[PDB]
Formats: C-alpha cells, sequence, structure tokens
C-alpha cells in the first residue's frame, strides 16, 4: 500500500514517481488525463469503485466515451477551464450513475506537475 492521503497538500509531486504499479496501490482512486480528456492511467481503487477494467478504459475519452454523465458543467466545465488557464484544483461531490449502480464520491481534480497533464482523484462518501 502506497501512503499518501487524499487531498494532501502537494500529491502531485508524490504521485509523479510512481509509475502504473505503483498508482495500483493507493488508497483512493486515480485517473491521469491529457487536456483533451483522454485516460493516460487508471489505477485498480478506481476500477474497484465504476467497474471499469484499467487496462480496457486507457486511451479513451473520459468526457465522450467513458463517464457522459461527467459531461457537465459542474464536471467537465471546471476541467476545461483549468486546462484553458493552465491551473485547476478543485474538491466536490458527485454521482457516478452510468450502466452502473449509483454512487456518490468525492472528486478532486488537479493539475499534474509536468505538461499537460491533469489527476482525477475519487474516493467514496
Ligand atoms: C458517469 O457517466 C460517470 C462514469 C464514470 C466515472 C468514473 C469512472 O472512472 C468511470 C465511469
Amino acid at each position: 500500500m502506497e501512503h499518501v492521503a487524499f487531498g494532501s497538500e502537494d500529491i502531485e509531486n508524490t504521485l509523479a514517481k510512481m509509475d502504473d504499479g505503483q498508482l495500483d496501490g493507493l488508497a483512493f482512486g486515480a485517473i491521469q488525463l491529457d487536456g483533451d480528456g483522454n485516460i493516460l492511467q487508471y489505477n485498480a481503487a478506481q476500477g474497484d469503485i465504476t467497474g471499469r477494467d484499467p487496462k480496457q478504459v486507457i486511451g479513451k475519452n473520459f468526457f465522450k466515451d467513458v463517464a457522459p454523465c461527467t459531461d457537465s458543467p459542474e464536471f467537465y466545465g471546471k476541467f476545461k477551464e483549468g486546462v484553458a488557464s493552465g491551473n485547476l484544483n478543485t474538491m466536490f461531490e458527485y454521482t457516478f450513475d452510468y450502466q452502473m449502480t449509483p454512487t456518490k464520491v468525492k472528486v478532486h481534480m488537479k493539475k499534474a506537475l509536468s505538461g499537460d497533464s491533469y489527476w482525477v482523484f475519487v474516493k467514496r462518501v
């Protein structure tokens, strides 16, 4: 188990050292997106929450293909403003309900340290 707490102030520095195997040891769901919303990384805890198979969703677009319930001003709209501005750090509750039992989660979106990548972190509430 990797010990990093959800919501930690310097989480992007800590997660910069992990490969996909290490990300699978986190206590919470983690998705890495490019600035178009394509999925680059998707960990085991996220798949436990959503039912998706991690290897199968890498390369898909999160907003168009995987998670249409997030294509809303309340989720996608926040992401796209962050990508446009080059800064993003926001936490909110949301319900995931596409092809699954409706599940309430806490979401933390934060710009990654390097380049044009963005984290989505998720835990149950
Ligand atoms: C709504 O369509 C949410 C879907 C969803 C959220 C997060 C995931 O990792 C996968 C699907």
